[PDB]
């Protein structure tokens, strides 16, 4: 599959502004939701901010502010759909599953073969990808540049690949986080790409997933 050398889905109007999950352990929901929002736009829909709060409150296979799985959210959005952030705002605390207008459903999700950054790049060239990484103190303290710091010891944080590129010949992934616009490069981190360890930087390539529509 012909692969462009750089991609940035933000330049294509496929990312809503950076959000902030607060103290709640809802990264799984933010990582699933951003991929769904982007795909809806990429496939010819309008860009709409969608409700992570609805996922936290309604996806009983996951654990609300106690952690969860991007794929649990994808399954829920396929069957039951998802409401807008406007109708179901984020409060950062689990509450009852509240009924609101459904914006959209998806049709399913897929994974990528594990530990294959070039396969991740192929999907990333086509849409936003959900990924799971091993965050430790160096990642938490990231401010700018291409991150090459140390990593945590356990997969513990869900984020998104929104593109990729290179700077002075050093390749990177553009990674969306859910820690507000004041963290990193306006809420994003560029992480080193094509590392010798096939798991990728802090495990970016271990378990990528992405929604499908139609």
């Amino acid at each position: 599959f012909p692969v462009p050398p750089s991609v940035d889905w933000r330049e294509k109007g496929a990312l809503v502004p950076i959000k902030n999950q607060g103290r709640c352990g809802s990264c799984w929901a933010f990582s699933a939701v951003a991929s769904v929002e982007a795909l809806n736009k990429i496939k010819g829909g309008e860009l709409i901010s969608l409700s992570e709060q609805m996922m936290v409150d309604c996806v009983n296979a996951s654990y609300g502010c106690k952690g969860g799985r991007q794929t649990d959210a994808f399954k829920y959005i396929k069957v039951h759909g998802i409401a807008s952030s406007k109708d179901y705002p984020y409060v950062g605390v689990q509450g009852p599953c509240q009924p609101k207008e459904i914006v959209l459903k998806i049709s399913g999700y897929r994974g990528i073969v594990r530990n294959n950054e070039k396969y991740l790049q192929i999907i990333a060239s086509q849409q936003v990808v959900s990924i799971s990484i091993k965050v430790g103190k160096d990642f938490q303290h990231y401010k700018s540049g291409i991150f090459n710091g140390t990593c945590g010891d356990k997969i513990n944080h869900g984020v998104n690949v929104v593109g990729y590129g290179s700077e002075n010949g050093i390749p990177y992934w553009i990674v969306r986080n859910s820690w507000g616009k004041g963290w990193g490069e306006q809420g994003y981190i560029r992480m080193r790409r094509n590392t010798s360890n096939p798991a990728g930087c802090c495990g970016v390539a271990i378990t990528p997933t992405f929604p499908v529509i139609d």
